Parts: C-alpha cells; sequence; structure tokens
C-alpha cells in the first residue's frame, strides 16, 4: 500500500544518520540505524511498527521503532525508540520525538533517560 | 542468557494493561500489548528491541518496543513507544517511559504526541 | 483559594527531594527545590505558574515549575522544569514529569536533555 | 551581564507563537506568551529561570519558564514548561522541548501530558 510504499527507504536525520527501513505489508519495520554521533560504530538492527491502513483525512501515518545499541563492534548499554508519523508528498518527512535509555543502577536511574526529536528526509 | 530469560514471560503495569513478550537470543523482542485504557480492544502485536549483553556491573538491561494501535478489531491511527530498563531479582520490574504519537494534520502536529511512565511486575 | 491552599507546603518527592513552595492568590509559585541527587547541594529558588481557578469537576490542577541550579555553593549549568497536576484530598500529591536541560555545545545538543517523572507527596 | 542581554526580547517560534521575556539580574525570567495554537486567547503571563553565570566553554545557556493557561479571556485548565537552551551570536535561539499538562481525572491521567519541541528566534 502507499503507507508502505512511502516509508520503505534510506532516511537521513538533521546529524547525518542514517535510517534504513523496509515496511512490510501488515505493520512490520525492519532494517538498520547507524548514528553520526554517541557511542556507536557502524549498522544496528531496528524493528518498529506502523499504522498500516493510516486515515486518509490528511492526517500523517504513526510509526515507531527502536535500536538497542548493540552490534558486533560495540554495546552502549542503551536503546532508543523513536515515536512519530511519516508524512508523503514530493519532500516526504518522518517527524520524530525520541527516548534513549541506558541501563543504570537504581541510584543513577533518574538520569537514565535523554529526550530529543529528529526530522528524517528522504536526501 | 539471564536477560533473555528474566525479560521474557508476561508483565502488567500500573493499569491493568498487559504486556507479553519473548526475548530472542540476539537482542529481539516480539508480542503481544493489551491496553487497559484508550482507544483499543483485544491484542496487538509489538516488536521491539533490548540488550543481549547487559553490563553486569548493576547496571538494568535497557530495551524497548512499538507497538502500532491497529488489529482486527479497531485502529486508533497511533503508535506507542516505550523505553525503559529491566531489572531481575525476585520482584522484577520494567521501569518505562514512553511516546504515544497519533496521526494527525501538520497544523495539529504540535498536539500528535502524549508522553508518559509505565512500570511493568510480572504480578 | 482551595488550590491555593492546597499547593502552598512542604513537599518530597521518591527520591527524597524537597520542594518548598507558597502558591500566590492568582496563579504565582514560588519557593526553594533541593535535590537528593545530582550536580546540587542546598537549596535552589523555583518560581513557576498554576491554574489558579482549576475545574470542580474532578479534574486535577496543573502548574508547572522551573529550578535552574545555580546557587552560592554550585552551578551545575542546566535547569530542570517540572509540568503536572495538583489532586487534594487526605493524601495529597503533585504528579509531574521533568525535563532538565544542561547546556552543551551544538554538537552535543542531541544529548542535552534529560527526561523522567517526580511524584510528591506531603509526606 | 551577556546572558541577561541576550536572552531579555521579543522571540517567536516555528509556529508564530510570541514569547516576550526579561531576563533579570541573578536568574529569573518573567514575561508574557501568546500561542498561534490551541485553546488560548491573548497573552499570558510566564515566570521562569535562567543560569545566570553560564560557562564560558561555548555550551549555551539553560533556561526553563512555565504558563499556565488561565488569563482574563480564557482557561484551558493547563500549563505547559519550556526547558532548554540560549545560543547567541547574530541568529541568536532559543532551542526548547516542553511538557505540557491537562488537569485531568485519575482515570485519564495516562493522557495528561503532550510533549514537544519549539525553537525561537528574534524575527
Ligand atoms: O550513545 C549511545 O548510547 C548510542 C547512540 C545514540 C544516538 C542517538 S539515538 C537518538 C539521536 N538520534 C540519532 O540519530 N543519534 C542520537
Ligand atoms: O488510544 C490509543 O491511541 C491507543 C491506546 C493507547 C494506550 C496507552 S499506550 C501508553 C499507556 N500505557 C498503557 O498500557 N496504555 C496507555
Ligand atoms: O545535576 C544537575 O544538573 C542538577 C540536579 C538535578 C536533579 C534532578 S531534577 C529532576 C530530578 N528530580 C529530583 O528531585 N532530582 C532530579
Ligand atoms: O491548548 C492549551 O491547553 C493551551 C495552549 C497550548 C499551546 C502549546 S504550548 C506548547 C506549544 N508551543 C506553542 O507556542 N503552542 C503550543
Ligand atoms: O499486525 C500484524 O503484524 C499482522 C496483521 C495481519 N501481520
Ligand atoms: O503474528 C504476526 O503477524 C506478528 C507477530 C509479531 C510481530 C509481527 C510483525 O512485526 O509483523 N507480526
Ligand atoms: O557521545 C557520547 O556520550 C559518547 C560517545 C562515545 C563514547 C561514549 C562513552 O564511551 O560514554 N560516549
Ligand atoms: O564524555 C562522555 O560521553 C562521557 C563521560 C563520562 C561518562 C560517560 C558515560 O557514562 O557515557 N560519558
Ligand atoms: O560508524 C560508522 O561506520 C561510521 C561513522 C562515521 N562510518
Ligand atoms: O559498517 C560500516 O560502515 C563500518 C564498520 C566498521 C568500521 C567503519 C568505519 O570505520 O567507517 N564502518
Ligand atoms: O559490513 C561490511 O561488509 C562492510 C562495511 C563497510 N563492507
Ligand atoms: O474500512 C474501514 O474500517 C476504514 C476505512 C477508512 C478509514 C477508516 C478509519 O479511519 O477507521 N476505516
Ligand atoms: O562498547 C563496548 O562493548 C566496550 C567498550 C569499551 C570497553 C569494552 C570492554 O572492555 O568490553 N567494551
Ligand atoms: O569489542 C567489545 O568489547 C565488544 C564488541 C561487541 C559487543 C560487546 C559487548 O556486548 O560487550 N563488546
Ligand atoms: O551511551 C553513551 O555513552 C551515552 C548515553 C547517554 C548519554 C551519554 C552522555 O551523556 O555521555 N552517553
Ligand atoms: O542483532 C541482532 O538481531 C542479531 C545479532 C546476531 N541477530
Ligand atoms: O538480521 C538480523 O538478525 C535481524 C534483522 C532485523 C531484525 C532482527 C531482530 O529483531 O532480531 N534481526
Ligand atoms: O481514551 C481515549 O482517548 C479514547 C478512548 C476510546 C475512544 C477514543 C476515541 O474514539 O477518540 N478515545
Ligand atoms: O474523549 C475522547 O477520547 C476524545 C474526544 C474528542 C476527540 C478525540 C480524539 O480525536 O481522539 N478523543
Ligand atoms: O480489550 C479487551 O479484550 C478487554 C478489555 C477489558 N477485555
Ligand atoms: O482478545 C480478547 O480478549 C478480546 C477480543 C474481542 C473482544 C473482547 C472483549 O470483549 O473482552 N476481548
Ligand atoms: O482470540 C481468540 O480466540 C479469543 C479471544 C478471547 N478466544
Ligand atoms: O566481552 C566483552 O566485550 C564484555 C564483557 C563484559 C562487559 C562488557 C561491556 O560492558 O562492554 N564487555
Ligand atoms: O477504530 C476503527 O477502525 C474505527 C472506529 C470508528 C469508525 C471506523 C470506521 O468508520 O471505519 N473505524
Ligand atoms: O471495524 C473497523 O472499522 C476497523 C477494524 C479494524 C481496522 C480498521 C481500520 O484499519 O480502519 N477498522
Ligand atoms: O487514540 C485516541 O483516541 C487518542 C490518542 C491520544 C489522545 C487521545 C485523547 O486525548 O483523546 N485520544
Ligand atoms: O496571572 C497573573 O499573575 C495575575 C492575574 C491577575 N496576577
Ligand atoms: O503582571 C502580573 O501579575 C505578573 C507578571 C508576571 C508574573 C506574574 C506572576 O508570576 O504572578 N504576574
Ligand atoms: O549525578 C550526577 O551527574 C553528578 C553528581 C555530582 C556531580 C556531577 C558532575 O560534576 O557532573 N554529576
Ligand atoms: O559521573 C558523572 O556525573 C559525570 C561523568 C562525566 C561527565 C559528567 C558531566 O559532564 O556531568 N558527569
Ligand atoms: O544539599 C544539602 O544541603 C544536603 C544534601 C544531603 N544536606
Ligand atoms: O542549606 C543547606 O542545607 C546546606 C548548605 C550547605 C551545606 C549543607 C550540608 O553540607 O548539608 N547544607
Ligand atoms: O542557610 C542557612 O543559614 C543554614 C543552612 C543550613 N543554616
Ligand atoms: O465562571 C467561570 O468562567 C467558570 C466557572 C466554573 C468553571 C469554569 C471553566 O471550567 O471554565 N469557568
Ligand atoms: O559547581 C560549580 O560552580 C563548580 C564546580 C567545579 C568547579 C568550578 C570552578 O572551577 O568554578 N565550579
Ligand atoms: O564555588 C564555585 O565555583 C561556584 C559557586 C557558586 C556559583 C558558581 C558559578 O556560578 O560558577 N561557582
Ligand atoms: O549536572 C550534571 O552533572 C549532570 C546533568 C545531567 C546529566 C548528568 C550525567 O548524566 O552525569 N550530569
Ligand atoms: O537566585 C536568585 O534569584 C538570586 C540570587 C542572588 N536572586
Ligand atoms: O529570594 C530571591 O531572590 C528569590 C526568591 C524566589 C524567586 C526569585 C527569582 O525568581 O529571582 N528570587
Ligand atoms: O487545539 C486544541 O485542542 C483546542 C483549541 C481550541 C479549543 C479547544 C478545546 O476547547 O478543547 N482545543
Ligand atoms: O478538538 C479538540 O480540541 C477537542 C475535542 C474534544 C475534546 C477536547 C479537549 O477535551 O480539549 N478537545
Ligand atoms: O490571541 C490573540 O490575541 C490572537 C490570535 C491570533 N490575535
Ligand atoms: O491581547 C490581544 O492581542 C487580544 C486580546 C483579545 C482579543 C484579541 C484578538 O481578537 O486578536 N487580541
Ligand atoms: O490589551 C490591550 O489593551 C490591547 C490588546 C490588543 N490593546
Ligand atoms: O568563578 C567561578 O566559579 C567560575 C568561573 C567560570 C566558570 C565557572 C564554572 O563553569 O563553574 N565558575
Ligand atoms: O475557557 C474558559 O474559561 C471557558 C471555556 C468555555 C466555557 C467556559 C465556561 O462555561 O466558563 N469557560
Ligand atoms: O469567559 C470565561 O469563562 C472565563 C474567562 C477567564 C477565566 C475563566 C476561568 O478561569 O474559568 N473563564
Ligand atoms: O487545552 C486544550 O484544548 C487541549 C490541551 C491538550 C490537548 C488537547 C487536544 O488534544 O485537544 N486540547
Ligand atoms: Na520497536
Ligand atoms: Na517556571
Ligand atoms: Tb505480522
Ligand atoms: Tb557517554
Ligand atoms: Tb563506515
Ligand atoms: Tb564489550
Ligand atoms: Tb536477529
Ligand atoms: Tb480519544
Ligand atoms: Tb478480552
Ligand atoms: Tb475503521
Ligand atoms: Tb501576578
Ligand atoms: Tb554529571
Ligand atoms: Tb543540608
Ligand atoms: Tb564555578
Ligand atoms: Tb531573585
Ligand atoms: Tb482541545
Ligand atoms: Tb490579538
Ligand atoms: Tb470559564
Amino acid at each position: 500500500g502507499a503507507a508502505e510504499a512511502g516509508i520503505t527507504g534510506t532516511w537521513y536525520n538533521q546529524l547525518g544518520s542514517t535510517f534504513i527501513v523496509t515496511a512490510g505489508a501488515d505493520g512490520a519495520l525492519t532494517g538498520t540505524y547507524e548514528s553520526a554521533v554517541g557511542n556507536a560504530e557502524s549498522r544496528y538492527v531496528l524493528t518498529g511498527r506502523y499504522d498500516s491502513a493510516p486515515a486518509t483525512d490528511g492526517s500523517g501515518t504513526a510509526l515507531g521503532w527502536t535500536v538497542a545499541w548493540k552490534n558486533n563492534y560495540r554495546n552502549a548499554h542503551s536503546a532508543t525508540t523513536w515515536s512519530g508519523q511519516y508524512v508523503g508528498g514530493a519532500e516526504a518527512r518522518i517527524n520524530t520525538q525520541w527516548l534513549l535509555t541506558s541501563g543504570t543502577t537504581e541510584a543513577n536511574a533518574w538520569k537514565s533517560t535523554l529526550v530529543g526529536h529528529d526530522t528524517f528526509t528522504k536526501v
């Protein structure tokens, strides 16, 4: 469907990170994420979900995905989730907010979670 | 491994929602989510990621997952991501913060995303 | 009014931090905050706002406040804002989410902001 | 000081909202906020705090403020807090994340809080 075809592709955010994703027929997202910043090297697996029958009333398409920051090169003992929506057209965009949680002790849990926002384009 | 065995199971949060999850050998999370609140009925598919080799220095295990709120019964045109950490022991807990994004028009995008926090126990 | 009298007092959160506040007649909050954790020593000035005519339909009373983490003892070059609601009764509570932003370079801005949640009681 | 003089002024965000603020000598922020969106009319009082001795190592200046959405025209029974940092130069900017909490019943508290991000310029 249109949402599947719109989301599937290679995206970059304002940091220069690379988000490569395939949207499955009934709501799955799979792919890889490479961060331009932080305790990260090479590509990391991601999985997520999207609304595979979005409203055709002008609304965006809701989606989210997770990366755990462990691969064959490094392990930052952390995970980021991005929550957002896809907007199509000639200059398609995925607008997100994200939560990055690091494994911490309980005493340090108050400072376990960063929040931010990333906007992705196919350029 | 211990993280995999610790995370895998049936969990409930402070709202009475039900989180059924299986952790895979190298970082995958799969299962179902049923919300006690909101525009939701029955179970929804979830997928996510966790740190499959967490630090054994007393830190929790970082993880995250996504639900897109479409199933055979309803479609709320939204997605939630939970980002958090697993702590084991006799009273194991998953402590999370979450972001729920609804598909909106651009004019309404400023109010597209709710934030909250859920704590899950195996009880 | 009832909201003013309910909010005004000495509160503690789940970390053991101390929140001393006076609510003014038409929406002002003033007082001090002492954190049990982080780069902090002694009391810090806070200011904020609350809804001075909340709905009497069972809803809580919306409020927020800010602390900049500079006083005569230390300066962490950061600020926290708490956003939440007051609920009264015999065991009154202020339930909040918060954002802590540290001054950073632009290159590090992606990791400038922590998010969490604090619940305060008068005990 | 430089931070005080930099922050003080009239700012606008990407929604067209207007943020008029005066920074006081030792950390106070006072002024008014007018939102281009939502349940809002005319100007609302704001108060907040900033780091009045920021690090001069290239870091931004941490700050935050609150608006309770009650004035002589309307009362939305809500409050927003913005948490962020000021960056100066020829094209000065205040980059923020925000939390908007509405008064709700306990049953609806899970959906009490919106999160977003606003960037302000003096243009
Ligand atoms: O440092 C870590 O713990 C792992 C890398 C985190 C990179 C974050 S994820 C959110 C933000 N968006 C990016 O593309 N990179 C950062
Ligand atoms: O209303 C919707 O759009 C779908 C249901 C959302 C339920 C949310 S997800 C975060 C929070 N935790 C829960 O267990 N339920 C709510
Ligand atoms: O470390 C700093 O930069 C200053 C202290 C921050 C303490 C935070 S504010 C949110 C949370 N709630 C608390 O009572 N303490 C922490
Ligand atoms: O609808 C309300 O409850 C009151 C108005 C809220 C407007 C919000 S505050 C965060 C965001 N930034 C803006 O300039 N406007 C919206
Ligand atoms: O049974 C299914 O279709 C299923 C189960 C878990 C995840 C997914 C998915 O991500 O599609 N699909
Ligand atoms: O940007 C960061 O926080 C970062 C980057 C590389 C390594 C580390 C680390 O080892 O903490 N941290
Ligand atoms: O400069 C950094 O990234 C840094 C410094 C100290 C600790 C950590 C960490 O614990 O990630 N990271
Ligand atoms: O997968 C990659 O791009 C990769 C893997 C290891 C090192 C580097 C690098 O040094 O860029 N890049
Ligand atoms: O066939 C349907 O259920 C349908 C068709 C269009 C929109 C929607 C919706 O927005 O639920 N639902
Ligand atoms: O990213 C990692 O896995 C990492 C980083 C520093 C040291 C070590 C180690 O000593 O294993 N591991
Ligand atoms: O080089 C390392 O230390 C390394 C590499 C990959 C994963 C891990 C880990 O999971 O610690 N550590
Ligand atoms: O994984 C890391 O190094 C990391 C993660 C979150 C924050 C920080 C930091 O603030 O250094 N570092
Ligand atoms: O190639 C892989 O192992 C892979 C790719 C995508 C997702 C996952 C996963 O979620 O394990 N694993
Ligand atoms: O809790 C909610 O917001 C909710 C619950 C059921 C339906 C709807 C809706 O149809 O918006 N919304
Ligand atoms: O009471 C509710 O849940 C409600 C009311 C109006 C609109 C919506 C919505 O758009 O979800 N939801
Ligand atoms: O999967 C379920 O539990 C389910 C499915 C449809 C309706 C209901 C219900 O009405 O509880 N429950
Ligand atoms: O063998 C390894 O890479 C290893 C072993 C224990 C801890 C860590 C780590 O925390 O990176 N890494
Ligand atoms: O949850 C849904 O899919 C839904 C809810 C109300 C109406 C419709 C519809 O008219 O399709 N669909
Ligand atoms: O009953 C309905 O309208 C319905 C049921 C499942 C999905 C959808 C949808 O995706 O609109 N709509
Ligand atoms: O899916 C829904 O009905 C929904 C989602 C987010 C917020 C609300 C609401 O505030 O009603 N409703
Ligand atoms: O003019 C006013 O009443 C005013 C102006 C700024 C702040 C406040 C306050 O915090 O009450 N009140
Ligand atoms: O909990 C913290 O991050 C903390 C506590 C004291 C000092 C410092 C510091 O000097 O960074 N940081
Ligand atoms: O352990 C800590 O609190 C710590 C370590 C390195 C850097 C910082 C910081 O920059 O606050 N804080
Ligand atoms: O204001 C206070 O409580 C205070 C001030 C300085 C030091 C300490 C302390 O060492 O507790 N406490
Ligand atoms: O007199 C008024 O304006 C009034 C009285 C009660 C409630 C409300 C309200 O909730 O706006 N407004
Ligand atoms: O909290 C502070 O102000 C502080 C902390 C460490 C060093 C210094 C300094 O060298 O000024 N200042
Ligand atoms: O002891 C210090 O360095 C100190 C004390 C208070 C404020 C500051 C500052 O603002 O740097 N520094
Ligand atoms: O002010 C500080 O020391 C501080 C503030 C935020 C995070 C951290 C940290 O992660 O150490 N430290
Ligand atoms: O005693 C003080 O200086 C004080 C007390 C509360 C707030 C403020 C302020 O916002 O400056 N200043
Ligand atoms: O953007 C909004 O949510 C909005 C705008 C005006 C009025 C209302 C309301 O009365 O809820 N809500
Ligand atoms: O369209 C809107 O803004 C709207 C619709 C229903 C309820 C509310 C609300 O409760 O703000 N707002
Ligand atoms: O303070 C203002 O700008 C104001 C006040 C009331 C109405 C309007 C308007 O209708 O623009 N504007
Ligand atoms: O005089 C001081 O305390 C001072 C001067 C410059 C920087 C700092 C700091 O960053 O703490 N502190
Ligand atoms: O914004 C307000 O105060 C408001 C809005 C609608 C109705 C009422 C009322 O009936 O008081 N009040
Ligand atoms: O016109 C109204 O209802 C009104 C105007 C200002 C404040 C309030 C309130 O606080 O309800 N209500
Ligand atoms: O004050 C309002 O009308 C308001 C506040 C938050 C969300 C919404 C909404 O989602 O309509 N409306
Ligand atoms: Na996911
Ligand atoms: Na404030
Ligand atoms: Tb499937
Ligand atoms: Tb680091
Ligand atoms: Tb490379
Ligand atoms: Tb290692
Ligand atoms: Tb795999
Ligand atoms: Tb709804
Ligand atoms: Tb059922
Ligand atoms: Tb439908
Ligand atoms: Tb006043
Ligand atoms: Tb620190
Ligand atoms: Tb003391
Ligand atoms: Tb100093
Ligand atoms: Tb002062
Ligand atoms: Tb509304
Ligand atoms: Tb006007
Ligand atoms: Tb009214």
